């Protein structure tokens, strides 16, 4: 019984310390013998923009453009630009899908955010109804390696910028488990470039580490309590 | 004297209610006696990718590249690509920013992440010393004009989707109020898809009427007790 990964990973520099952590779970989880994908989105100059070149085939409307329509129609037609369909068939393979990126304004970086709006389209990642616990996606397991320039202390809930699990909603809550996915807690890594060396590689250890044992860990409660508490 | 407008608009279809809400905006400011610009993103075919293009002539560190460093380098050298300085330059002028977009999985599509993540970097939109109420960009007023495909009811505490100043979080305080921006209140327009044709005009004419007295409005406080307290 093996294991297949997509990691989507988002970073511009390969010796970053983003790719370092990228590297780290290639080699851990390829150690484990499992089945690894990598998504190199800068280098792979993927296309964030969700447009009409998104679809080649006759539009159900040519007259008004409804982005989500003409998806929905044409994933169903197969009628989908390639590098959407090449994405859809890793996501649908893989077991766990793993996305690694900095933090940019409380989210993913503009590319990684385009592979989510245009990736996980109507009758692929989800349909309606069919979301949250009925998405489409269900069974697979989505989890988030983020590193940060503000430390630990700012996010925490008297922190200037307010704990680290409210920027986490829209990607785990909106995005993730509207599609059916099991999310396993993140992967925070606060302030590298502040860290010193040894803190640095402490981090990047502490990951390889946590991966040793991924496929014994439990999903966390994608809930409003969860990122909120209250 | 008089009042500067910029509205960042991400929409790829005209015929749209965001393109209705966006040239209600227009027409209203404009009648007022109001200076106003439109980036409409999509038209621009707007660069959402965080890149080395965007630094002109030579990197500060070819050997390693680091976005953030040079970007901030760049601005204060004027070497960054046209595309940004042509909208930090709208920035600059405008005394308000209105964001029209439809929501993107809980954020804004990736062609207007793109834009933040681009547009505001540091030495323009903030610095160390100067971030949220000490942000560059002190004194500016910045409303997020956005539309939903789920209902008012889903985005409640109890509702699938929570409430949906939890989805704000990331825009309103990690990056705009970041920036020093003054956050007025957000336009929600809850699924326009849905409601009838009495209800979208209804809709868009409260958006017409509230921009009538825009100028009479104060900031939300941005914080986490707004978006998540009671
Ligand atoms: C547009 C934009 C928006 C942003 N928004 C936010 C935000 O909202 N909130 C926030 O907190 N931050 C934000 N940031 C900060 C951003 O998260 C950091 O700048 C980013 O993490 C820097 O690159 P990264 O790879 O960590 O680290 P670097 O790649 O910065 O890595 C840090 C250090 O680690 C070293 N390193 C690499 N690999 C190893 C290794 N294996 N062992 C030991 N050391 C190693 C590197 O050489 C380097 O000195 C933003 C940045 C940008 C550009
Ligand atoms: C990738 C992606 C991710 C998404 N993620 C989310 C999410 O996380 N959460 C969520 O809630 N939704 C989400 N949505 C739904 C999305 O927000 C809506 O589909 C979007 O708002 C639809 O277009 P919009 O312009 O409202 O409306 P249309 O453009 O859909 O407009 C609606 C109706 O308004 C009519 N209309 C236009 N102008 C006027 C006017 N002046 N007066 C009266 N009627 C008018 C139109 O003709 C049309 O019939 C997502 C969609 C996509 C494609
Ligand atoms: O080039 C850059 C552009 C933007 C940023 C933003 C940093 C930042 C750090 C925080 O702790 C909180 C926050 O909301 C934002 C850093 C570098
Ligand atoms: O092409 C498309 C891709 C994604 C979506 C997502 C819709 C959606 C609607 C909600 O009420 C909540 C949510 O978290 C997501 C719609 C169309
Ligand atoms: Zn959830
Ligand atoms: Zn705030």
């Amino acid at each position: 019984a093996g294991k297949k990964v997509l990691i989507v990973y988002a970073h511009q520099e390969p010796k970053s310390f983003n790719g370092s952590l990228k590297n780290v779970a290639v080699d851990e989880l390829s150690r484990q013998g499992c089945t690894v994908t990598v998504s190199d989105l800068y280098a792979m100059n993927f296309e964030p923009r969700a447009t009409d070149k998104d679809i080649t085939g006759t539009l159900s409307n040519p007259e008004v453009f409804n982005y989500g329509v003409e998806t929905h129609e044409a994933y169903k037609q197969r009628s989908l630009a390639s590098d959407i369909t090449d994405e859809q068939k890793k996501v649908r393979e893989a077991d766990l899908v793993i996305f690694q990126f900095p933090l940019y304004w409380f989210s993913v970086p503009a590319i990684l955010k385009g592979w989510m709006d245009r990736v996980l389209c109507q009758g692929f990642a989800f349909d309606i109804p069919g979301f949250y616990d009925s998405g489409l996606l269900q069974g697979k397991l989505a989890l988030l390696s983020v590193t940060t320039g503000g430390t630990a202390e700012m996010y925490t809930k008297t922190g200037v910028n307010g704990d680290s699990r409210y920027f986490l909603w829209p990607l785990q809550h909106g995005t993730l488990h509207f599609c059916g996915f099991k999310v396993l807690a993140p992967q925070i890594s606060f302030a590298p470039e502040i860290a010193s060396e040894e803190e640095r590689k402490g981090m990047v250890a502490a990951w390889s580490q946590r991966l040793q044992t991924i496929w014994k860990e439990e999903p966390i409660p994608c809930t409003a309590h969860w990122h909120f508490g209250q």
